[PDB]
């Protein structure tokens, strides 16, 4: 909102709209975890920690008054800067329909990669545990389409034993999916009309349940673009966000090793 | 309109309608680029240039007043003539339902070939750059249906990385499509219910996005038929048009080499 | 409009009004061609070329499909910068009625000189042909008031033979008019109550007709003042415009040589 000093940048509304549209287009396809995790609505720019519902006891055994500290997850704030050229942006008012925005595109891709890295592999300094850390939810698979179908059937059996019943989704590496091409319809049938999501963020596959409420992404402020300063031929802008992540029910996740 | 001297030709309304219907039928199937590019509506017979939104600076460094010229694309005007025989046309009033129009058909085919040549391979004297000139948007493919499916999957991955997400279309040579016959349904599935367009204008394939606004055909006057003169047994007519073409976003185009 | 980043300059409305009024006052007296040419209303900041209504043919003689390019005049864009001092401008709010604006005045004079140079002597890189280039519309004159009156009578005879009949205007050099002082009323009578315009842009005289539609100045954006940047004690502003010029009917112009 107002903390993004957007009205102090030497840009018109058309130029701001151009920048926003390009960034939104790239984020929509490059944010992969949001395709299957839950998003807990924005809390605001002042939100700092998310409760864990637990107390850690710090007093001795014999004290009359006993006390401890409540536990929480601190939010992560990120900021990434880039520069844009003013003459090239001003050609848009002369009527050019294809203005150069390569710096914006590269920075957007790096920010998306950072967020997906946190979701899939966690952050030790922050206390986040990623999806690929739950090593006890792992089964072995072969390298043939028959093996993939058998693995999916076994995974559904394990879900049934645990009591998890919703739509099911397969998340798989692109290079591995290329070898399994030709069985897409059969894979969908064995998943009971579920989704397949190909991604370069992982090396193997995994199967998840999308009934709702098992993986949470907590947002304070969603991804935003703001203004820093101006340096003699160009404007410096930044992308900012604040978030954290947690896995509530590990039983809704199975790793495939192959 | 009135600049086509149509009311001065010795023809009746029925004969004019016959000629127009035949030409329209042939154009509708032989104009291939219009099957997947955008058409920017007619501007009129007086339109001359299309702006590029850019200035070229022509003054020295030390001048107090600095100046340059705006840049634009000039439109191309084409005219092709043919002759028709008056007695054979007059049999239509006696009641003949199949009058000979072979000269009209041949001229229509040549005009369509000219326009498609400009769209696919450009015009150096005019400043148009064709689709097959963007050589950096190229990936390699094999000569088996499995290879075609793999190439299409990789192309969709590249589109996803660039942020381009719309319906996808495959444009392929007819002789090459004959070898890939038998996998049409599978190709459609890998394209996510996209279109296939076979054409003899290219030697390989290409994949495009049809979200809208990436390839523009600018028309001043659409294809029209008019009257020139009369020579002793026949009427001389002509086909005319004025147009230009530009590729706005090269990221919505991938060339397949095989 | 908004492409002039005026709202980002550290100036108040009173200071902007002061600057605008001074510039307008100087332009109104120093733009000489606008005193007798027609002005074709503003088309906008995106206008790039003006049609000439002509085709240049570029194909061979034997081709079935023949083609060419439409012709036009590209517009000229000019920008000139100057600096103003912030403390001296801020005295205006303390109540000073005579603030120093000498840089603005000098830049305005140079811009007006540039535009008049284009109107009177053309621009070869742009394709503009100036008034003094039409050398076939020339008659000889002496250096006495009787000679001037005789020359004007002969010029009106030539206009009558060509069919041009409107109000007539004499455009003459100031130093030469000083020698012809004393016959102003007689010159007006021989012109039939026409105007006299003295100017330092030419060395001899010329006579024109002001019936309308013979000399055209095409404007995209009229003369405007905008903001560039700020450098530590001062603001950098600029004057910008985009225009072109053409002589439609050379028969409404006669050059006097003396
Ligand atoms: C004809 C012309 C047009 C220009 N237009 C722009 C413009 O739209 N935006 C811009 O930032 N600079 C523009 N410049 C350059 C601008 O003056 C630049 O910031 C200079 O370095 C300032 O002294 C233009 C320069 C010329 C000669
Ligand atoms: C019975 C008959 C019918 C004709 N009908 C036509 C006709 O409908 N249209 C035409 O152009 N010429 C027609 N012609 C030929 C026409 O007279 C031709 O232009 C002659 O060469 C003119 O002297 C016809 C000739 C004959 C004998
Ligand atoms: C009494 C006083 C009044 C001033 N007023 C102005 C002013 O109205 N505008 C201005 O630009 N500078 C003004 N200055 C100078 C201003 O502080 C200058 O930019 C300094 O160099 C900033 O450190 C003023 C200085 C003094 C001592």
């Amino acid at each position: 909102m107002e903390f993004l000093k957007r009205s102090f940048a030497p840009l018109t509304e058309k130029q701001w709209q151009e920048i926003d549209n390009r960034a939104r287009e790239i984020f929509k396809t490059q944010l992969y975890g949001r395709k299957f995790v839950d998003v807990e609505g924005p809390y605001g720019w002042e939100y700092a920690a998310h409760p864990l519902g637990e107390v850690e006891v710090l007093s001795d055994e014999n004290e009359v008054v006993k006390w401890g500290l409540r536990k929480s997850l601190p939010l992560i704030e990120l900021r990434a800067t880039f520069t844009l050229d003013l003459w090239e942006l001003d050609n848009l008012e002369r009527g050019k329909p294809n203005v150069d925005l390569s710096s914006l595109e590269e920075t957007v891709r790096k920010v998306a990669e950072f967020e997906d890295e946190v979701i899939f592999r966690g952050c030790e300094k922050s206390g986040v545990k990623g999806l690929l850390s739950f090593e006890e939810r792992k089964i072995e698979c072969g390298s043939t389409p028959k093996d993939l179908l058998e693995a999916i059937v076994r995974a559904l059996s394990i879900f049934s034993k645990d009591g998890i019943e919703g739509p099911y989704t397969l998340v798989i590496n692109t290079d591995r999916w290329i070898n399994f091409l030709g069985g897409e319809k059969r894979v969908e049938e064995c998943l009971r009309g579920g989704k397949i999501i190909t991604t370069p963020r992982i090396e193997d596959a995994l199967v998840v349940s999308e009934r709702g409420g098992d993986f949470k992404l907590i947002l304070g402020q969603d991804l935003s673009i703001g203004y820093e300063d101006r340096e003699k031929d160009a404007v410096r802008l930044f992308i900012t966000e604040t978030f954290t992540f947690q896995v509530v029910n590990p039983e809704a996740l199975i790793l495939l090793k192959f």
